């Protein structure tokens, strides 16, 4: 009864570990680094049911062997969140979408030659960017759902970097259905993938937060830290929480009804107006030294964009999600319990 | 006299090294690989006044410490036009920042070990991205010149990864500055930065296309792609053909004038409408086959956002500039002769 997260350190990944833990699961992770290794089994304070491997280079196709072909026979559920290490903007195909296409079919590919019969389950850690249509996010009439693919190209997705990186999402996503759908016979597990789109939430350890925001994250920190006078970014998205995120992730692997499905892990929309009045109500310390804009004008009291239909993931996940006041509160909280001003 | 050009297999950098050929100096290039450096020499036609070293990795402070050691005498030219390779958008700081800052250090900190009285001139590749004020780009009543800085501080660019970008080529600069600043009695050198806006133009070799168009190039070569009633992406910026900028690296050295400055490298404004009137003017295959958009309401007719102030740029350079018509007329040529459209 093991479970590999690869990419363990992870913002998503470090919330999964603390969950499979709390539910007695035996854990086994990776990171890019035997320092990053122990800093984080020393995080978790050295329980025994918890050990990690060393995988310095997910863009490789050999880099999950050795955890496979050491641990293979042990390993009965895997959760692949991690995602290529780097990346770059100049020949995407080479830096960016070849990478991110074989950070998923190589850990499928130590899986078929060291654990075939072992491995039950695999839960990919996919994304929204593979799901949407980027340029019709602001269609009000349009409508998202579990069976929407970003409509992207291999070559189309390389106009420019934010396309591409969305593209690589999409090809990454990809490859996994694929693989599972040529190798059936030759593998014994069932694929699901988690989709989830603007992260938020509280780091699963405190002393992470000076460094290890996520992108959605250090969004809110910013804010923060604005001037009164200063611009308000524009944003359109969905949000969710980062431990709905995790727990997803179990509920994926856990039960029947998510064999083969593609969960978009959603709870609504969200400005960054949304954001701003939450940090002004909630928060004295930030209340007049902030932007204010225009309250209550955010995607909680408007429609702003096309429906995220994902209704479907919510009935099949079973749990209800934390709301945006929520999410920003956790975050909001923990940041300026780091920054001392409480 | 012998010129040290970093990263010298990238797109400007080509141009700089048939230019510096042309002209009759001896060239010493580098790349991050033995393999790219053979295939640069070899499409250079195995040419014995150009030479090649390979640093895999600029970020390293000692770098460069072996081409200066061992040619250090002979190098009184460095254009550094080399950035880090690879990047992550979670830990900006650790993976964008710092390595921006350390490409740029270190290089210099070779220079003073290693060729302190030999160097005369060093040419930074910076960009219009620490110039400008990217949400002010808009405004139409405000005015960036040589002296304006990227506003954004080392905390407050990490807001986004657009952001961390711009903010990161700010901090590169800045840092070359810094160190001429500190160390003024110890080393010989004057120091002259180009800053290049959005660059077009044809790539040195016409087999590149391929696998090689920049960000930039990139942006025309989708367009080209797009069908009929697809709808034209939402840009605004400056231009500047590929083989000025390049010109402007050997002029930026050979004169006493660009000593100390900073020259922005930008013909005019262009929104992606302008390019668009272009294509379908000048190419027969491509009219009736791609968007129309509206034209002549872009940037090449109309103000559209803030006044790009490079007057003394263009004076202290002292050639012509290419316009937009002639440098997308050759990215595009070049890409439907390799197409096999001509």
């Amino acid at each position: 009864m093991s479970v590999f997260v690869s990419g363990a350190n992870g913002f998503i990944a470090q919330h999964i570990v603390d969950l499979l833990l709390k539910e007695d699961y035996k854990v086994i992770g990776s990171a890019r680094s035997q320092e990053k290794a122990e800093n984080l089994t020393e995080a978790f304070g050295n329980n025994p049911k918890f050990s990690m491997e060393v995988v310095p280079d997910i863009s490789k196709l050999d880099a999950f062997d050795h955890v496979f072909q050491k641990h293979g026979k042990d390993i009965k559920i895997v959760l692949h969140t991690a995602s290529p290490f780097c990346f770059d903007i100049t020949d995407s195909e080479r830096d960016l979408l070849i990478p991110a296409v074989n950070g998923v079919k190589g850990i499928l590919h130590s899986i078929k030659k060291y654990a075939a019969d072992s491995v039950e389950r695999v839960v990919l850690t996919s994304s929204y960017a593979a799901v949407f249509d980027m340029a019709k996010e602001n269609d009000k009439s349009l409508t998202f759902n579990e069976e929407s693919w970003n409509p992207a190209t291999w070559e189309s997705c390389q106009s420019d970097p934010v396309n591409a990186y969305c593209g690589s999402k999409k090809f990454a996503e990809k490859a996994a259905w694929e693989f599972l759908e040529e190798n059936r016979d030759s593998v014994k597990f069932e694929l699901t993938a988690v989709n989830p789109v603007y992260v938020f939430g509280p780091q699963m350890f405190d002393k992470d937060v000076k460094k290890h925001l996520n992108t959605s994250c250090e969004l809110v920190n910013s804010l923060m830290h604005l001037s009164p006078e200063d611009k308000i970014p524009e944003l359109f998205g969905g949000y969710i929480d980062v431990r709905d995120v995790a727990k997803a992730h179990l509920v994926a692997f856990q039960k029947r009804e998510t064999i083969g499905q593609r969960l978009i892990v959603s709870e609504a929309r969200f400005t960054m107006q949304d954001v701003l009045d939450i940090l002004n109500e909630d928060f004295p310390v930030l209340k007049g030294n902030i932007p204010v804009g225009k309250p209550g004008s955010g995607a909680t009291h408007n429609t702003l964009g096309a429906t995220l239909d994902n209704k479907k993931s919510k009935k099949l996940l079973g749990f209800k999600f934390r709301n945006l006041k929520e999410t920003i509160d956790d975050t909001a909280s923990q940041i300026l319990k780091f920054e001392g001003r409480i």
